[PDB]
């Protein structure tokens, strides 16, 4: 621990170096940012996560992609303010679409056809409503992507805030290859941290804290092995435990996608196309349920149907005491029958929308699903075997106002002082969209609730 810097910050990914770069706005704040990657697909720049078998898909097993490079890789953000009201209704107090509205202004700041148009009138023919100012900040509706919206904002990459900052501001310090294995907790606090690199085993201590930014699953792996999270999973690995934290590594949520695919005569696994229609499946439901999405590039369309809001709820645990073994994930994709019915009712709409005029009108086959398939029984059966993960992994340290939560409104870990987590693991929910952006945007305020704490003591 012969170095000593003010922050150390965990994940210089798309939360971790907003913070690494606001943090370090202050002259007299040295910040330390540890990112196991490298600058500038393949383990060299994807952790590829396995995912143990799913039973709503008959035990597949998945493997999630993550970021494992400096920023990231692989914009426009248009808040969905039922999302982040949700959020403060759960707990997350000043979290509210209110509230994070100034942050997707602040990072706007600092950044400085002809078949989509067929799809978007046939929606409005079979009754979808055009999206416009009167539906607020929601994106219910039909609406093209590629457009600026009086809900939306732009943002820049995490790769936009490093290059300001690296090799540039001398009180910031990077160092890449650098795996984080264990926080470390003296006298209830976060002094420092345990990282290898080139083989070697090295500690690092902070004089202010710690700011965990390692994403939604490896931000809970490190909390368990630094003795916080439930005290079963914690004594089972023989970890001692500092904080009994219950949501540790709960409330993991992802969000389910299926392809519909039509040929015609005159990608979407991160659910952004030419055009979305956020539309509900029933009556019964407060918010759209389900986002319907078209890309089109013999020659076929891409549609998608997406699940806004799962139900399922899945989980982070260690496979051992190892630092250096990979996270025990479970989530079932599909855990909820309602979660099918809903996709199902998804795709219906898309054939509704397929068959109505004008798009049917250079309509020719149904390529993917299968014209044939139309029973209930039969889309589910489909669902299950093709649906597949967005990759907008998130949720899984909570914050809240309850004692429960694993972080405070404030970011600040319960049961341990000087000690933040500040990426997508700490939403209540995932949004309906904006994932990354929604992440950004954390970073933003959570360094801004970072730089209040140290104005006054603990
Ligand atoms: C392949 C892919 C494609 C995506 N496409 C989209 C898209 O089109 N649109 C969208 O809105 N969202 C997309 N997302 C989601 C979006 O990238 C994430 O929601 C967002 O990056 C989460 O930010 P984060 O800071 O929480 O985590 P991350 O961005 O994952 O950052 C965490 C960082 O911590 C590092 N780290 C992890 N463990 C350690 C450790 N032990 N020591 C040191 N460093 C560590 C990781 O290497 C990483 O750099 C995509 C995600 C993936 C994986």
């Amino acid at each position: 621990g012969s170095k000593q810097f003010d922050y150390i910050i965990i994940g210089g990914g798309s939360a971790g170096a907003v913070v690494a770069n606001r943090l370090s706005e202050d002259s007299g704040t040295s910040v330390l940012l540890l990112e196991a990657g490298g600058s500038d697909a393949s383990p060299k720049f994807n952790w590829m996560y396995d995912v143990e078998p799913d039973p709503s898909r008959d035990g597949r097993v998945d493997i999630w992609p993550a970021g494992k490079v400096l920023g990231g890789g692989s914009m426009f953000v248009r808040g969905n303010a039922w999302d982040y009201d949700l959020w403060a209704q759960k707990g997350a107090t000043g979290w509210d679409y209110a509230g994070v509205l100034p942050y997707f202004r602040k990072m706007e700041s600092y950044a400085l056809n002809e078949l989509t148009d067929l799809w978007v009138k046939s929606a409005e023919k079979i009754g979808i409503r055009r999206n416009d100012d009167l539906n607020g900040a929601s994106q219910e509706g039909v609406g093209y992507c590629d457009a600026s919206q009086k809900d939306g904002w732009r943002h820049s990459t995490a790769q936009a805030y490093i290059r300001g900052i690296k090799g540039k501001r001398a009180n910031f310090t990077l160092e890449l290859k650098a795996f984080v294995e264990r926080i470390i907790i003296e006298g209830g606090r976060a002094v420092g941290v345990r990282y290898s690199k080139n083989g070697r085993g090295m500690e690092v201590r902070a004089r202010k804290g710690v700011v965990l930014s390692a994403g939604a699953i490896a931000s809970p792996k490190l909390l368990l092995l630094s003795g916080i999270g439930p005290a079963e999973e914690l004594a089972q690995h023989e970890i001692p435990m500092v904080v009994d934290s219950p949501d540790v590594g709960a409330n993991l949520q992802e969000h389910p996608a299926v392809i519909m695919s039509f040929h015609v005569n005159k990608p979407l696994t991160t659910g952004i196309g030419h055009a979305q229609a956020l539309v509900k499946t029933d009556d019964r439901y407060a918010a759209p349920n389900v986002q319907l999405i078209i890309s089109p590039f013999k020659p076929s369309v891409g549609l998608a149907v997406g699940l806004a809001r799962p139900e399922s709820r899945g989980t982070v645990r260690l496979k051992s005491a190892d630092p250096k073994d990979k996270p025990l994930i479970n989530y079932p994709l599909l855990g909820e029958q309602s979660e099918v019915d809903q996709m199902v009712a998804g795709c219906r709409i898309l054939r509704k929308i397929a068959h109505a005029e004008p798009f049917r009108d250079v309509l020719v086959d149904e390529r993917l699903p299968g014209a044939e398939v139309e029973s209930d029984a039969e889309l589910e059966r489909y669902i299950r075997q093709f649906a597949f993960p967005m990759y907008h992994v998130s949720c899984s340290c909570r914050m809240g106002s309850d004692p429960a939560s694993v972080v405070d409104p404030e970011l600040r870990v319960r049961g341990v002082s000087g000690l933040w987590v500040v990426d997508a693991s700490v939403m209540p929910t995932l949004p309906a969209g904006n994932i990354n952006a929604s992440a950004i945007m954390i970073g933003e305020r959570g360094a801004d609730l970072i730089k209040q704490q140290a104005k006054t003591p603990e």
